[PDB]
């Protein structure tokens, strides 16, 4: 029931925040980013729904920013949900081409485009997708600001308990996070889809969770 929430984190750098309520877990908050290039601005992650993400295009349209492009972390629909009414708006939206198979395989509006990298540019030196291997989904990947060295972990990034484990894949969450551990590990700021912000060691957390529920 709550409202979405914009707040800035440093200056770029916007979290967006939606509510949803999920059978089982309740309420849901879901966390994203809204990054700022000059006047360029980039979603990370839609909000839940189709309005939520028409207020968040809104709030920085008439604040004279460009929506410029939106990439979706992974295939479900805390991540996806914006997808469809951002293409009837001609926003590009973006996703790897495994998220666009799995939004297929599962009926739902896929990205505009779809790309294949483990890791590129989005931006040139300003924003960063990279892929660590499976965990929370098969498809979930981050993204990574050089510049404010701040890393967006998704559902991957799980501190206190690994989440949904219906698309999940146990065996491989533990390795994907050693690697992500090794690449980001100089990190001073970490963003999840459902935690509070914290520092690189959110990144440990997550591995000592994926080992725990890997062992069951
Ligand atoms: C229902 C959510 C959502 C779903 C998912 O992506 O699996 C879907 C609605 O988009 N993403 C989710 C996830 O695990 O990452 C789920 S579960 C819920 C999210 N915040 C809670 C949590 O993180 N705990 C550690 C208890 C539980
Ligand atoms: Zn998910
Ligand atoms: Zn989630």
């Amino acid at each position: 029931l709550p409202d979405l929430k914009i707040e800035k984190l440093e200056e770029g750098v916007f979290v967006h925040t939606s509510f949803e309520e999920v059978n089982g877990w309740g309420v849901v908050t879901k966390h994203g980013l809204v990054v700022l290039v000059n006047t360029d601005a980039y979603l990370i992650d839609t909000p839940f729904t189709a309005t939520d993400t028409e207020k968040l295009v809104n709030w920085f349209v008439e604040r004279g920013y460009e929506i410029k492009g939106t990439i979706s972390s992974h295939f479900h629909s805390d991540s996806t949900g914006g997808i469809e009414w951002l293409n009837s708006q001609s926003i590009p939206t973006y996703a790897s081409e495994l998220t666009n198979e799995l939004l297929k395989k599962s009926g739902k509006v896929q990205a505009k485009y779809s790309f294949s990298e483990v890791s590129y540019w989005l931006v040139k030196n300003k924003i960063e997708v990279f892929y660590p291997g499976p965990g929370h989904t098969q498809d979930n990947l981050v993204v990574w600001l050089p510049e404010s060295k701040i890393l967006f972990g998704g559902c991957f990034i799980k501190p206190h308990g690994l989440g949904n484990l219906g698309d999940a894949n146990l065996e491989a969450w533990p390795k994907s996070a050693k690697i992500l551990m090794s690449k980001y590990g100089k990190a001073k700021l970490v963003v999840s889809s459902h935690s509070e912000k914290g520092d690189a060691s959110l990144m440990k957390r997550t591995w000592e969770q994926a080992l725990k529920g890997l062992k069951e």
